[PDB]
């Protein structure tokens, strides 16, 4: 193994946290930087029919598209940058530049001159959203600082489409609403999401009326009669996805339903996740149990050092959770808590009757999982029993500890005051609770 | 965790079972109650439009209905309730009534007045068809009575779509046969029949050709080169689903191919389901073979009682099959015969060839889930020996019997007398084998 | 049980290898038998209108087709086996025969009297491509032989189908190139192939255009906006799927991409795969770390022999690396380096972010399995080591090495002097390197 070429990380971690090359095409603002062989100041018109040989598609997808094409315009009205409005097309010079040795790639603030409101709702949501799914959700986020760069390059990514640019629903070079609306432009990223709206109804009639259905009226009601991810989440075309907010969603689902058939199935929602938090509380009693006795092969001093940089316990309070580098018990725990309570939530919400009961991460399954942590606290019990009697002194093994991979792990490097707490400390961003946080 | 609002059961088990309220829109005939806030009767034209403003998909579905629209009729010549036949539109108030607080929801009764045919054909099937799918295969089930409502809520919603209401396979306030004809409008529900037909040729050239092919004739030799779900099943547009059974479907078959292509199809998954069946005989020797020599960690006195109410062995005759509150030798085995064993034959069937030996529920995870039985019991025979040796009596531990979600199971309130068997009794409905079934 | 209907074999290993009946419309040069009750010789035209009534998809199908229909034609200048070229409609006779009790199934040979190109480009493949799918990965190839042949049917049709007849790709009596560049014309047999490009916004925007997009172009610069299967690896209609090779990619990918973003992207891939294989190699310094000291339950000779004849371990030069048959230390071993270290490279290939972490055989389940794996190995250090101390001597249990199934495998029958070493001695086709292969 040899390590690739790493560029330096940006987030509070960005002591040890390094980034691939690629990572350009994803933060423009921070990363970009100028690689083009060909030179010289063009006009829009010599940008087309030049890259009409060398890059087909996009040529044709900007005739294909509103900004290329003025036929193709439903006058909205759009003014850019200054007051006046853009009338004449919006072509690659528009987008990228003029000059080929200095090209910019385009981020949120670069559509921002022409589109101000989708922009403005854009970077309305808080934690947890799109607005800040990289700056937060990668930067500050526990597996992704854990693990070497090219492990989680998609994670970086996946992350960062929809929260720096805006290419994320739209296509690229044909930016069509239509496209948008449509479930297959949210699920490259939502899949376990895809999965629950799939097995439900509301999916299947996607799949049988998608080629018969008209895509080019917005996100309105009565104007659709199969729910969308952009129908439900972006309510009339907002760039922005307790009594408030559930009679907020009976509402919405008042435009097919009935008001009380919408409040009996969010109803169903709430008791079906009470009783998934039942099998955790049996899990989490377990597993905890076994530490409280010592009987976990390995121990957290036995496994190595966490992200943070501390031999604690991943399913407490100041370690950190993971499926990676830890026990079996512990990694069960995790794939629980994580995966399986989070995907029954996701089940209940969308309506999907299989994946509430014998779908993949659903109730059945956590009954599953539940026999597997018992069993695995078993057969850790009866060690412990039969070895403390014959007068055997059990250390857990070398290869728990120490790897290949295992080494490259950044939990062996974490010094005190590497830390960038200043990060942490700002007010225009939501933040991660960590444990090495400072704040 | 506090119990959410039940009303009572139905079933032959209907002294201690419950139901969610939302058991209204689902069996309407038994549990459908008044919950409107608007009062006055109404005639249909006032319902329309009234409606078009609160619910306008409803509406504009029923414009794109038979019912609402006329235009679009084929002249069936449909005759409802009364010998005189039905010219004009069938609106609301003809499906849900006059009166708001006195609002009826339909089952396949309301139907059957206008449409005779669908629903004798309907209640002719027996056991395990559609006929007898909430009836039966709800209130006798061993999984869903022996669990808490809130959990197999899903469980009674999708076997009770089917059975007692009639939009099934038909969206809802549209009808339409050319989505019904579509797998989409069946898969739903059926899901491992659907990954089958998927990673089968047939369901790749459904994806292939849905867009182009014409949907609007009926199931019939020669209307279509793709089979589906309603192509193979419900033959000539029938409304219910061995040399006498085998050559109708080579004869079925025989639309598209030659009747010797279709034999040998057809032989292969006698073969097939053959070899899958000595898979089986060699796990179910080794588990029951383990509890002869009783190895079993946890042992069903070690375990909480079943839903009957007895503390017996789950793959045996009188105990129930489980993957639930067992232990895990017991779950893997079930595994294997209830979704492995029966996931083959669906692939065989559906004339998958991946999903025969690579895919999921397949013969080559047979093989997998074998090798995860024979480890599991070869960990409890080398515990029980090692702990003879040395004089250890070793006892289930107490998380396995109690738990919050444990203790919610109806199996501790299980007393003798408890079983309505004149339920059991009846002639007019088939039964499901059960240990306290009485007859 | 009893065994089914078998005829003989064909590969090196003919001896004991068998297989189905219904080989013969796959291996058609080799089984194909007549099996017509019909009798007599008939013209092209009374074909079709004879099976009009019996088969009618299939004329259907011919009618819609080129070969049938002369108004769907592109006028290529066919020249069919004599110099002449085809202007008359090619019947069924003139694929299938003229006499009912002579008839024969076409293959690659039959098409390739009309179709020179496309038969020699599928000819030029080597090994690991559509070429030598059935002669060499199916009959030298470890886990076909190594199992009985109803369990191994579908094996031996997926991999017959592209290589032997031509209708794997073209439906079958259609024979549409639009139903070809489909990617559901290759998902049925690539199967993990599918669920990277599905959850990977190329095969989203398939979805998303599929309905809309003109399939009627061939695969060719500029023609397509959203690469599928046959786009990517038939380039320009060719049937035939490190600089060089890597430019070869860049500047496909360059249709549609700036070639900055095309070489960075196939670095992830070489960054990706290479941090997985750091994973793999603490695995294999595990499972074989095991063996070395004999720790393993069951060892090799507590096994039933490998296909091969001999007692050796799985994961070592020499022996059969499996899934079956074996012990769960050597199966999860298998499970790592072949689904998921294979899955690993496909999905960062076809650009999926989410299987490239998430996703199912991926990275962070390469974590998963190794936990799996180092727990296994846990296990089996600590119940050696507590025997050694106590004094017990442990044998592997009997349902290890003999079964109902397990006596049906061909490793008992394994006899020197079995293997014909000159089907391995030829030179016109590659060959998979075997331990009993002779040369
Ligand atoms: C910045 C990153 C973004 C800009 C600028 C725009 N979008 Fe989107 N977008 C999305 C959907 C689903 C729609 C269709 C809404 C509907 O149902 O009607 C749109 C639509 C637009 C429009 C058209 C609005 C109009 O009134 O004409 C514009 C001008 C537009 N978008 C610009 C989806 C998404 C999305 C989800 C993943 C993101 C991140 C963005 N859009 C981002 C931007
Ligand atoms: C009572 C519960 C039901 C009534 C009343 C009807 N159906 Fe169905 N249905 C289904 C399919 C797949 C079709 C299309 C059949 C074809 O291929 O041609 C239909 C069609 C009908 C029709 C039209 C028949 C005609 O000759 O015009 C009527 C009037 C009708 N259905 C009424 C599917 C299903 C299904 C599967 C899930 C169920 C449960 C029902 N239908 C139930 C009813
Ligand atoms: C022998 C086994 C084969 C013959 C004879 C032909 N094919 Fe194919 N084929 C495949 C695709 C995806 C296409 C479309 C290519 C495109 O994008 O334009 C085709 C096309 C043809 C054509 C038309 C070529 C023309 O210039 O008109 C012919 C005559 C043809 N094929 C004959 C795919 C495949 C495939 C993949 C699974 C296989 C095994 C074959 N084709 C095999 C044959
Ligand atoms: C013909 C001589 C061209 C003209 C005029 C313009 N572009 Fe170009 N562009 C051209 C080639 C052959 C390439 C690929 C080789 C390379 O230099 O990278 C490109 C590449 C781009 C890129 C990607 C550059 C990168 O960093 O990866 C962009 C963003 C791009 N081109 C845009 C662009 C614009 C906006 C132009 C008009 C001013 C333009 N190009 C002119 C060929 C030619
Ligand atoms: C990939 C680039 C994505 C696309 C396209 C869409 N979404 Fe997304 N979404 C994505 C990420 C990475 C995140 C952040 C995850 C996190 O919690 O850190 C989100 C977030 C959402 C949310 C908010 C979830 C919450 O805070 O509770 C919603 C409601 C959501 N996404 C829905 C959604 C819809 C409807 C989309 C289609 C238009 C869509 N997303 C696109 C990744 C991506
Ligand atoms: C793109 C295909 C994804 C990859 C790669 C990963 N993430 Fe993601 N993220 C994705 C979606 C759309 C969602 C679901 C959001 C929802 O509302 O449930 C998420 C979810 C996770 C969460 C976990 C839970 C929570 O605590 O909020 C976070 C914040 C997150 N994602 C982190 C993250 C990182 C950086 C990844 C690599 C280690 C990981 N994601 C993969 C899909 C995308
Ligand atoms: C306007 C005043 C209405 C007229 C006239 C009719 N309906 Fe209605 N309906 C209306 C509203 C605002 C609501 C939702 C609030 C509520 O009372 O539930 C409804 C609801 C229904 C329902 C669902 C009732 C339930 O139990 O959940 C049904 C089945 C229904 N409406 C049907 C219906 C019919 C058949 C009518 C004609 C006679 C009719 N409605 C008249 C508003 C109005
Ligand atoms: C959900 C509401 C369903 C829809 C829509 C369809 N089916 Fe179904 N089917 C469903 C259930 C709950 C059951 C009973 C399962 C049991 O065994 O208890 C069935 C049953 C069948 C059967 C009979 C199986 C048997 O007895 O061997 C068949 C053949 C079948 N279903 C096929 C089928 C087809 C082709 C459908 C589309 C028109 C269809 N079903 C719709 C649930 C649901
Ligand atoms: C709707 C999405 C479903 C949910 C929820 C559950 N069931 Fe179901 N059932 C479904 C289908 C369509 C089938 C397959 C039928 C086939 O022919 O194989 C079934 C299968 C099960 C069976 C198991 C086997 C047999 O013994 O017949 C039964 C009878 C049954 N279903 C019971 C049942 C209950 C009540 C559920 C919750 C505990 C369970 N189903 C989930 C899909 C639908
Ligand atoms: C009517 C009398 C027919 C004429 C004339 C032809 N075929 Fe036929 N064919 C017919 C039937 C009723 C059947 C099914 C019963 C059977 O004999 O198998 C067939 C079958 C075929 C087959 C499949 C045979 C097999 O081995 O499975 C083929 C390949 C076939 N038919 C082709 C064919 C051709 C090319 C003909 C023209 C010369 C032809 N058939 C004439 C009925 C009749
Ligand atoms: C089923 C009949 C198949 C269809 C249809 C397609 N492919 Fe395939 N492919 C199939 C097999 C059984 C194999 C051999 C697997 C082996 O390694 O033994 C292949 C091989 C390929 C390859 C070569 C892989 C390699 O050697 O590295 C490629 C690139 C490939 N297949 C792609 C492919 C595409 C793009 C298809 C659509 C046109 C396609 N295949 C059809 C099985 C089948
Ligand atoms: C059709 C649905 C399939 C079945 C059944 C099996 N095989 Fe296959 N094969 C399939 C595809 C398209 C691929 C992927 C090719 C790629 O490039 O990755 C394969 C892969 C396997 C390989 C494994 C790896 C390698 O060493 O090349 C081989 C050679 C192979 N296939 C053997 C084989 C046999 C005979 C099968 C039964 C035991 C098995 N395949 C199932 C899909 C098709
Ligand atoms: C109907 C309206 C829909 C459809 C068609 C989809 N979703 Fe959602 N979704 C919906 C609800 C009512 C909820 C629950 C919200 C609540 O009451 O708490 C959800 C939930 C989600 C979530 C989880 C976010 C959270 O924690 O609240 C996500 C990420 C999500 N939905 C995304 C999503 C996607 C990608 C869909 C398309 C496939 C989709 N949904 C469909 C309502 C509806
Ligand atoms: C874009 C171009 C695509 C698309 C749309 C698909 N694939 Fe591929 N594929 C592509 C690349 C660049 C590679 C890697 C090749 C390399 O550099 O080594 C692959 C890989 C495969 C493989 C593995 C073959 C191998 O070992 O090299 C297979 C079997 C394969 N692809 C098939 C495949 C199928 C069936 C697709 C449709 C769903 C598909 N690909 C999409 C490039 C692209």
């Amino acid at each position: 193994y040899t390590k690739p070429d790493y560029v330096d990380g940006r987030g509070p971690y960005k002591s040890f946290l390094k980034f691939l090359p690629s990572i350009r095409w994803y933060d423009p603002e921070h990363y970009w930087t100028n690689g083009s062989q060909n030179e010289g100041v063009f006009k829009n018109e010599e940008c087309v029919l030049c890259h009409t040989v060398q890059t087909p598609t996009i040529v044709k997808d900007w005739k294909k598209s509103a900004h290329g094409n003025l036929e193709m315009r439903r006058g909205l009205g759009v003014k850019g940058k200054d007051g006046k409005p853009v009338e004449g097309t919006v072509g690659c010079d528009a987008c990228h530049g003029n000059d080929h040795q200095k090209l910019f790639m385009p981020t949120y603030k670069n559509c921002g001159e022409c589109h101000p409101r989708e922009t403005s709702e854009h970077r309305s949501g808080g934690l947890g959203s799109h607005t800040h799914a990289y700056t937060v959700n990668v930067l500050e986020f526990s597996w992704h600082v854990g693990k070497p760069a090219e492990e989680v390059a998609g994670c970086a990514e996946c992350h960062a489409i929809v929260e720096n640019r805006c290419d994320g629903c739209h296509t690229r070079h044909v930016f069509s609403p239509a496209e948008a609306r449509k479930p297959t432009a949210c699920r490259y990223c939502h899949m376990d999401e895809w999965a629950m709206y799939n097995t439900s109804v509301h999916g299947c009639l996607y799949e049988a009326e998608s080629a018969t259905m008209d895509w080019s009226k917005p996100s309105k009601k009565g104007n659709y009669r199969v729910p969308t991810c952009a129908y439900c989440h972006m309510q009339d075309g907002n760039h922005n996805p307790h009594k408030a907010k559930r009679d907020a969603w009976i509402k919405k689902c008042q435009d097919c339903h009935s008001p009380r058939f919408a409040a009996d199935k969010l109803k169903e929602m709430d008791a079906g996740v009470n009783l998934s938090f039942t099998k955790w509380r049996e899990a989490a009693a377990v597993i905890v149990g076994c530490f409280l006795d010592g009987v976990v092969d390995p121990m957290p001093e036995g496994s190595p050092p966490d992200w943070y940089g501390h031999y604690t316990f991943s399913l407490l309070p100041g370690g950190d959770p993971r499926f990676y580098a830890t026990s079996n018990l512990e990694r069960l725990g995790l794939e629980m808590i994580c995966y399986l309570t989070g995907n029954v939530y996701k089940a209940y919400a969308h309506m999907s009757m299989y994946n509430q009961t014998y779908g993949n991460g659903s109730a059945f399954e956590q009954d599953r999982k539940l026999v597997e942590i018992k069993t695995e606290a078993a057969k850790l019990r009866r060690f412990a029993a039969i070895e403390k009697k014959i007068g055997l002194e059990h250390k857990s093994e070398g290869f728990w500890q120490h790897g290949e991979y295992l080494d490259l792990l950044p939990g062996w490097i974490r010094k005190p005051g590497d830390v960038d707490v200043e990060w942490f400390k700002r007010t225009d961003i939501p933040h991660r609770a960590n444990a090495d946080a400072g704040v």
